[PDB]
């Protein structure tokens, strides 16, 4: 009556048709990556209580007769003293298996429907963390299943990140993509802390339903994701998107998707970043132990600041190379600056709690900025490249190259950090920095090449059309 | 690619933009008149605490001093002997002033816009429930302070029901509204559960946040009805609804709302079945008490499997009443045919579980039917009738006039019940017996109406235009 509009129905009228399903497209491949990274966490949580020093526990009624081993407590091919050299030969066998599986299953997505190939990879990694998880309802104690599975769980949890940035691929173009691209790519660290927490509440008790209800819960968005996955923006008769600057496209070959020219030196520049990652993290705790004298209550606190950083680094680097029309200029940059910090870090870290958290930000934000900004963004420009003369389709064979070349490094973490460490706890800093300046000069053809495309536009003196 | 459309979308694209907004209002003043309900119990579970007996209680160290009274445990205007005769004091002073305000705050639903009046009042609710929380953080103890709040808060309450199927009324039409509005109505029910679940929370422990915390939930929701309650189908450019069967209409004065063929017997009928359901639940205790030899333990969960059976009977009875063209005479037939299997349950109750629960489910279907059917139904159709003659506006005076005479049955429940308890337990039930003979008296001027209304298109043979 003697009303006008409701001011929500008013601000909700503004937005065209246009910009909701694109707003549709976000909140669903959150979730469907964000249930991966739910799914990948916990082995990480029962490596601690499958070994246990018995010694100090309760109920000594199981038969310790004239002090025996720790069979009586622990699981029993986890039991003796190579629990450390088996629990690393476990999870080796996923992320070798992880990193050759990039190359290939990323190819099958250039040539199957995207949606049929995201579900019925949705639907198997929730029944292959599952089948892990059935091992303690039928009581398994032979190292050789515990191998097998990892491996058949390492070959299908790939088909997410080669299907997760072809969708939003298809339908964004070279608007705010470094910033927007990098907003969404809060999914890798909103699942590492649903994972921890709900893995978290069966450890101990029963650790059996630990596993199989992130399954479920991973093969329930599995069909969620084959409801209502639009792919392109023509199947709903949107707008296609911008020129990103007839006979549908076939596909592209493997080794023809080498020669674009970028897809090369963004690989293995970050090859050595996750690895700089990796080896900072595993140092971290080995360097407050026996120096700063630290509660290990607050180390948990301090490994999640550290992705807090990240996701802060991963916008703050995407404006940035938004509004400098560069982006490998910006990691060089973000990279350079990074080592003197973890130096100054080295010197200064003997505060407690206070001067602590503010330099570990820094580091947070300048090692997982450049991480994301390479395999979130100049992922899905290097794929929408001119030289495809749009009569090709190469979008899940750059995201494959770039992500397996990423992974390589990963698994080649655990394979050198172990292999320094009884040689000295410091070498792991000094392997750090090496492959922190040796980061920063796989880009250096491309920074070269940026500097003379700014200063083409410089020189011109406002040269256009 | 090789794709068809997802079923999701292509089932969520049939139905057209007139089925989507009339899915929106459901689901809207659906939780509006669900927080009514939940912030109108928890005066119900404060009532067991506020008096203990505490010769039977823990920390017997403050100052017993030779066998004196109850004044260190309960409450201190609730410590004495009459705590059953001042608790009856504070909620009779809620009862009887929302039965005055019901028929003065739906007549200011005829003339304000109707989606201030509805958040000015879902403001106000959360604030006096709030306000009646503040006592245990100010530890107040005079009674005349309790029961200035639940009147002010029985003036607040009433902008709830003639301003919600205000709303319900403006958009659906004589299509299948016995079975929506039917549907519907379990908010009645789904607000009592999480009424009793959410203030059973912090009974003991500290009991003042038991209402503030649904006090903040009612205003939270309160402003949610803010930005997006769209009255009008016109106001979105929507389709108006049925014929129910230029200037825009004013008003309609008070008494000329009693005009209506209908008004005066759809509720001094239903003041005769509210009394009922209220006799029968203050009944049933007493019941089980005495002579089942129950334990009490499940005579909760029977009084709630009575309001399941009020759910089951609020769809039985729509149905109905639509496909014979005719609801005053589906309600009388379902209080005559309530009486005798109420005396039944009297005759045959003495079994412990099992015949008990299906005896019961019978009685709930038979009394919260015709309860729900005359305050959904009729009460939105009413209110649209023919002799309105389009040039005026009544269906927040009619749904008022029918509240109203609803809840003063309500009120004049424990105004009764408390004064033939002494002589006798079972005076109770034979009130209950004439007041649901008397209820179905009411409605037989109705009755002999819609006999002939049926017998005229009966004996025509089809007659038709």
């Amino acid at each position: 009556m003697r009303s006008s509009l409701a001011p929500g129905v008013w601000f909700f009228r503004a937005f065209s048709r246009d910009s909701w399903f694109r707003g549709l497209i976000l909140l669903l491949t959150f979730l469907i990556y964000a249930c991966y990274h739910m799914s990948r966490k916990p082995i990480s949580i029962v490596k601690s209580r499958l070994h246990q020093n018995c010694s100090e526990q309760i109920k000594p009624i199981n038969d310790t007769h004239s002090l025996n081993d720790t069979m009586w407590c622990s699981w029993a091919p986890f039991d003796k003293d190579n629990y450390k050299e088996l629990l690393g030969g476990v999870d080796n066998a996923f992320l070798i298996a992880y990193a050759i599986g990039m190359f290939i299953s990323g190819v099958f997505g250039e040539r199957l429907p995207l949606r049929y190939y995201l579900s019925a990879g949705m639907l198997l990694s929730g029944l292959f963390t599952s089948l892990f998880g059935l091992g303690y309802f039928w009581n398994i104690h032979e190292l050789w299943y515990f191998v097998v599975i990892q491996v058949c769980n390492g070959l299908v949890q790939t088909t997410g990140w080669p299907s997760v940035v072809t969708c939003v691929g298809n339908w964004f173009g070279k608007g705010k993509r470094g910033f927007i691209m990098g907003i969404w790519n809060s999914h890798t660290s909103v699942g590492n802390i649903l994972g921890s927490l709900i893995a978290g509440i069966w450890v101990n008790g029963q650790w059996g339903l630990s596993f199989i209800v992130p399954g479920i819960i991973t093969a329930v968005m599995g069909v969620i994701t084959f409801l209502f996955l639009i792919e392109h923006p023509e199947d709903v008769d949107c707008a296609p998107p911008q020129h990103h600057g007839c006979e549908e496209p076939a596909a592209i070959s493997f080794f023809g998707a080498l020669r674009i020219p970028g897809v090369v030196e963004f690989s293995l520049c970050l090859l050595f970043a996750k690895l700089v990652s990796y080896t900072f993290l595993y140092w971290l705790p080995l360097y407050i132990a026996n120096v700063a004298h630290f509660s290990a209550k607050e180390a948990g606190d301090l490994s999640t600041l550290f992705d807090v950083g990240g996701i802060i680094g991963g916008i703050v680097a995407g404006l940035v190379s938004d509004y400098t029309n560069g982006r490998a200029t910006t990691c060089c940059v973000m990279l350079i600056l990074a080592a003197p910090m973890m130096f100054l870090y080295n010197y200064i870290g003997q505060d407690g709690i206070a001067s602590s958290i503010v330099m570990l930000i820094i580091c947070g934000g300048l090692v997982n900025g450049p991480y994301a900004l390479i395999t979130t963004a100049v992922s899905a420009d290097l794929g929408t490249h001119k030289s495809l003369k749009g009569n090709a389709k190469a979008l899940s064979t750059v995201t494959a190259i770039i992500d397996g070349t990423g992974s390589i490094g990963a698994a080649l973490g655990p394979l050198l950090a172990g292999l320094i460490s009884p040689t000295g706890w410091n070498n792991v800093f000094y392997m750090l920095i090496s492959a922190d300046v040796l980061a920063c000069l796989l880009l250096c053809r491309l920074v070269y090449k940026e500097i003379l495309a700014w200063k083409v536009s410089l020189s011109r003196g406002s040269g256009y059309k």
